[PDB]
């Protein structure tokens, strides 16, 4: 199956001149236990972003042209991305906003960051209709020391 994984400030932004302007370590931690071991599907922009390669998961980055770097998979399609993860059990794809439009019709879950937080932004998740989609879990958290907004984690399964 297939899982889109995101983190949204209000309004669904997702990014800003290709980075995130907020940093909650809770949601990073919660990004690696939800992805580790998994294939990761990233678009290249978002590679860009990462800066390097993710640990302990194999990364698969989709663009139309050839690959720059071979610590990581490099795919030209969809289809492909999905066939280059194999037969496991769940596939993530950790964005942008461009990746999750396509998978959104091919995905079963999506794991939500809900963060309390007005930025500008550029990238968006895309419009989701909120009627096929189940919540099975949200946990609320309040800011912290370490985490200056409040945030939810929430999974939704398609109904
Ligand atoms: N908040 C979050 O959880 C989160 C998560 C991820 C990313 N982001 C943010 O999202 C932004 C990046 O998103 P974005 O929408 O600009 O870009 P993106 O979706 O990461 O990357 C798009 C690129 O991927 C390639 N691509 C996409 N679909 C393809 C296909 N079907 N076949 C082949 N190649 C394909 C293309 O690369 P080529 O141009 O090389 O052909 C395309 O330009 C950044 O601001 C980032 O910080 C936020
Ligand atoms: N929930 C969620 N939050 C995000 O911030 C997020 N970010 C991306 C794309 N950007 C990034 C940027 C950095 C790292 C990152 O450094 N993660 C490392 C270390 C985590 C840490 O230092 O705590 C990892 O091992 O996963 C991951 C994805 C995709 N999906 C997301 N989904
Ligand atoms: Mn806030
Ligand atoms: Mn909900």
């Amino acid at each position: 199956m297939i899982s889109l994984i995101a983190a949204l400030a209000v309004d669904r932004v997702i990014g800003m001149e290709n980075a995130m302007p907020w940093n909650l370590p809770a949601d990073l931690a919660w990004f690696k236990r939800n992805t580790l071991n998994k294939p990761v599907i990233m678009g290249r922009h978002t590679w860009e972003s990462i800066g390097r390669p993710l640990p302990g998961r194999k990364n698969i980055i989709l663009s139309s042209q050839p690959g720059t770097d071979d610590r990581v998979t490099w795919v030209k399609s969809v289809d492909e991305a999905i066939a280059a993860c194999g037969d496991v059990p769940e596939i993530m794809v950790i964005g942008g906003g461009r990746v999750y439009e396509q998978f959104l019709p091919k995905a079963q879950k999506l794991y939500l960051t809900h963060i309390d937080a007005e930025v500008e932004g550029d990238t968006h998740f895309p419009d989701y209709e909120p009627d096929d989609w189940e919540s099975v879990f949200s946990e609320f958290h309040d800011a912290d020391a370490q985490n200056s907004h409040s945030y939810c984690f929430e999974i939704l399964e398609r109904r």
